[PDB]
């Protein structure tokens, strides 16, 4: 066959499936048949909550909902799956913002997250996309002190062809990366991928690292790093959120990546994560290729999990 929107759009639905069942599309049993009253309100946000979209954001989209239905005086619940479309739209469409890696020697993209939440695989996903965008690629295994992850990240680079800039276990990371941006730049690499430790230590430790790496960052190129990316595991409720909030107050986070959305059925995290911090979702995980880690659009997301 050929690529569709059709074909596309069939896969993107069935990825989450299980989310479907209480958001977007799942909402059309709640509404059937039903009319618009304060208890129907409250089952809506009861569903809300329960797919994880989280207290802040449920009240918002509940709010908003209720004052777009008064504007209408509409009496039906099935009338109200439309204006849902609508707000929750609104929220993801705040933090469409596709990462744009191109132009720059190296584009360096500092990684930062704990351990297990798809930060290592996340690592090897970009890379392959950005060379099959014939971009070149170098990794810099920045959590210096877990033998695991530099060896992972070393053997991987070694079977796929990536120079990935490595030190003795318990170097320093803001030397591993220092070196690596000076290798990148030698060897005219276009992106640069940084690991940074995940194991978190305690907050002022963390900062400390993360902002010690930046600054070494910027005594090579004071764009460096251009993007400091977020990965979080969407399948883990409000520990994405509250991970979400600890990185961004530790470093300074500009954009996220979200895996695992096909892994959970309760899909409310990414309106939480969009929500709360305003920080653009480059990519969602909605599959183990490395195309289904998708940059994130906003319509196309709304458009699956609404679609019936």
């Amino acid at each position: 066959e050929k690529p569709t929107k059709e074909g596309f759009f069939a896969r993107l639905k069935r990825s989450l499936l299980k989310t479907k069942e209480n958001l977007g599309s799942g909402f059309i049993s709640l509404f059937r048949g039903k009319k618009i009253d304060d208890d129907l309100f409250e089952e809506l946000e009861e569903q809300l909550l329960i797919a994880d979209v989280g207290v802040e954001t449920t009240r918002k989209i509940i709010t908003n909902l209720t004052e777009g239905a008064s504007r209408k005086q509409l009496r039906d619940a099935e009338a109200l799956y439309g204006l849902l479309k609508e707000e929750m739209g609104e929220i993801l469409a705040k933090v469409d913002e596709p990462l744009n890696v191109e132009g720059k020697a190296p584009f360096v993209i500092l990684m930062v997250g704990v351990n297990g939440v798809g930060k290592t695989t996340t690592i090897g996903k970009l890379a392959r996309q950005f060379e099959q965008q014939g971009k070149s690629v170098m990794l810099a295994a920045g959590d210096t002190f877990r033998a695991a992850a530099v060896e992972q990240l070393q053997v991987w680079g070694q079977r796929n062809n990536i120079p990935v800039i490595a030190q003795h276990t318990g170097a320093d990371s803001a030397s591993v990366i220092f070196d690596a941006i000076q290798a990148a730049k030698a060897r005219n690499i276009d992106v640069l991928i940084a690991d940074t430790a995940g194991r978190l230590q305690n907050k002022s430790h963390l900062m400390e690292e993360l902002k010690k790496i930046v600054r070494v960052m910027k005594k090579l190129d004071v764009e460096a790093p251009h993007e400091v990316m977020l990965t979080i595991d969407a399948s883990t409720g409000q520990n994405a959120v509250s991970q979400a909030k600890l990185f961004h107050e530790a470093v300074g986070l500009t954009g996220i990546t979200l895996t695992k959305l096909d892994g959970t059925a309760k899909g409310g995290v990414i309106f939480s994560v969009a929500d709360q911090f305003g920080i653009p979702i480059r990519y969602i995980g909605v599959g183990e290729r490395i195309e289904d880690l998708r940059p994130f659009k906003a319509d196309d997301f709304i458009e699956a999990l609404f679609a019936r």
